[PDB]
């Protein structure tokens, strides 16, 4: 009667060699896979912008 | 026989407002005055030179 085929759902690798299939529960778990030591932003915008 | 005038050494600033006139000896006892997180490299060259 017009069989269903099943497929898995893809692993997504995590730091630590991890895996997971939810990008923000594998984040909150093991964290990124590389390391910028931090973000130097910059704005551009009314003064209300800024706040 | 004349006259000389001494005029007396510039201070330079460091980090939390302390002055001193060795950058040397500020940087090592104070810092410096800007947080940069970190410097990401950037390496172009032979293998030996990477070594």
């Amino acid at each position: 009667m017009k069989e269903l085929i099943y497929i898995e759902e893809p692993s997504i690798l995590f730091a630590h060699g991890q895996k997971c299939t939810d990008p923000r529960d594998g984040l909150a778990l093991f964290g990124p896979l590389n390391q910028i030591y931090g973000i130097k932003s910059g704005v551009v915008g009314t003064q209300k912008g800024l706040q």
